[PDB]
């Protein structure tokens, strides 16, 4: 599948989910960026203007799309592959509600899960992996990607 073919990446917020502090979805959605450039030699910047190659949206049932969300639970967010366009672009259902720690949806875990696809991962079937293909609580502030998830980044970049 696709991967990007460059090194820094950029990324925009386009709106932000009312569950949460502004500066608390900046900062789940860079800690989960860091996450995989820890591991590749990507670069992730936050752009506040213009076109990113990510974009993260907040969003709920038809949006645009043909990923139409399904209200409370259920699909929780999803994402494009690498590519031109809506390409790379991870969009978060609003109809969840998201927050920094063990309550509601955890934004960070789900960030981290669906850059995976904005960079080209698939699925895995380790229940230990975050590309694992459902939603599973663990502590963020120890959280670490699993040896399968390391091994199928580092097959795509580096
Ligand atoms: C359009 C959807 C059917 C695909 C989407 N779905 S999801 O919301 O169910 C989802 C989100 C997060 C995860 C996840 C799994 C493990 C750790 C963290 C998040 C799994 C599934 C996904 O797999 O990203
Ligand atoms: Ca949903
Ligand atoms: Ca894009
Ligand atoms: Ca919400
Ligand atoms: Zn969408
Ligand atoms: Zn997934």
């Amino acid at each position: 599948g696709p991967v990007w073919r460059k090194h820094y990446i950029t990324y925009r917020i386009n709106n932000y989910t009312p569950d949460m502090n502004r500066e608390d979805v900046d900062y789940a959605i860079r800690k989960a960026f860091q996450v995989w450039s820890n591991v590749t030699p990507l670069k992730f910047s936050k752009i506040n203007t213009g076109m990113a190659d990510i974009l993260v949206v907040f969003a709920r049932g038809a949006h645009g799309d043909d990923h139409a969300f399904d209200g409370k639970g259920g699909i929780l967010a999803h994402a494009f592959g690498p590519g031109s366009g809506i390409g790379g672009d991870a969009h978060f259902d609003e109809d969840e509600f998201w927050t920094t720690h063990s309550g509601g949806t955890n934004l960070f875990l789900t960030a981290v899960h669906e850059i995976g696809h904005s960079l080209g991962l698939g699925h895995s079937s380790d229940p230990k992996a975050v590309m694992f293909p459902t939603y599973k609580y663990v502590d963020i502030n120890t959280f670490r990607l699993s040896a399968d998830d390391i091994r199928g980044i580092q097959s795509l970049y580096g």
